């Protein structure tokens, strides 16, 4: 068998460049959009993180509740994308055997809002994939369940666009290789997303139209944006008993270019940040 770990560190700005080219003198970058020829925003990733006016998932994140969900919807690429991402991460307890999960499900933008609203039910999301027989059947019952199980929650407990996540990714990993897979993610910001303030800054969708992924978006009011000082790096190792992982790795972990912050989250500290008024619980990175 084989033992998996990661790890985040921050970056300062002035080691990014150096840090980036130690990586990849190991680590060739991943792709992953071979298809669509190059773009330059084909880097990007934007995330919005959804909860509601108690912060009833920022706690439960913050603590780590066995089950505690994250809410978000994310997308790849600049503004001209279509494809959405409704994204869950569940957090399990140890105790339980079981390990925390990320599942996600694609929605076409046009069909966003409505679903948050249960005016676009899982029968319809699906109807378009059931009739192509491609994808297995169990498989799509699964897609339904999550589905159906996060516009459940959406409304039950009344979730809204509560914080944005923008940053660009690049990750490097060996192919046929997985001892050591890495990401670096810079101009990393986080932006207010929610209502708690009278201000409709989503304007009833489900993200706001004043900015779409031009960073380091200037447009924004001093209040709603936070432009994170570091990058972000984090490092995933997956290493057969016996064995130990790639000398550089460790040489590069225990360097000064990188500073260890285990279990920072984007997410929480844009809550945190943006909304620390009514907050009475915060991180220990401030």
């Amino acid at each position: 068998n084989f033992v998996r770990q990661t790890t985040k560190y921050w970056v300062h700005p002035d080691n990014i460049t150096e840090l980036k080219l130690i990586i990849l003198k190991h680590l060739p970058v991943l792709v992953f959009n071979t298809n669509k020829e190059f773009e330059r925003e084909d880097s990007a990733i934007t995330s919005i993180y959804f909860d509601n006016e108690n912060l009833d998932l920022y706690y439960g994140r913050l603590r780590k509740d066995e089950g505690a969900e994250a809410h978000r919807l994310r997308w790849y690429g600049g503004m001209s994308t279509d494809t959405i991402f409704v994204e869950r991460k569940t957090h399990r307890e140890d105790w339980t055997g079981e390990k925390s999960v990320k599942a996600r499900f694609a929605l076409k933008e046009r069909h966003v809002n409505d679903f948050l609203k249960g005016k676009y039910t899982v029968d319809q999301v699906f109807a378009k994939m059931r009739k192509e027989g491609k994808k297995p059947m169990n498989e799509i019952e699964n897609l339904e369940a999550l589905a159906s199980e996060i516009q459940y929650v959406m409304l039950k407990k009344k979730l809204r666009p509560v914080v944005r996540s923008f940053y660009n990714r690049t990750a490097f990993q060996l192919p046929g290789d997985a001892r050591v897979r890495i990401s670096l993610d810079t101009e990393l910001t986080m932006v207010r997303e929610d209502n708690f303030d009278g201000v409709d800054r989503t304007h009833k969708n489900w993200r706001r139209t004043d900015i779409g992924v031009d960073w380091p978006f200037k447009q924004l009011d001093d209040k709603d944006i936070c432009r994170f000082p570091y990058a972000v790096l984090e490092v995933k190792l997956q290493t057969q008993l016996g064995q130990e992982p790639p000398e550089w790795v460790r040489e590069l972990v225990g360097s000064h270019l990188v500073e260890p912050v285990p279990k920072f989250s984007k997410f929480i500290h844009g809550v945190a940040t943006l909304l620390n008024d009514k907050v009475d619980s915060i991180p220990f990175w401030l």
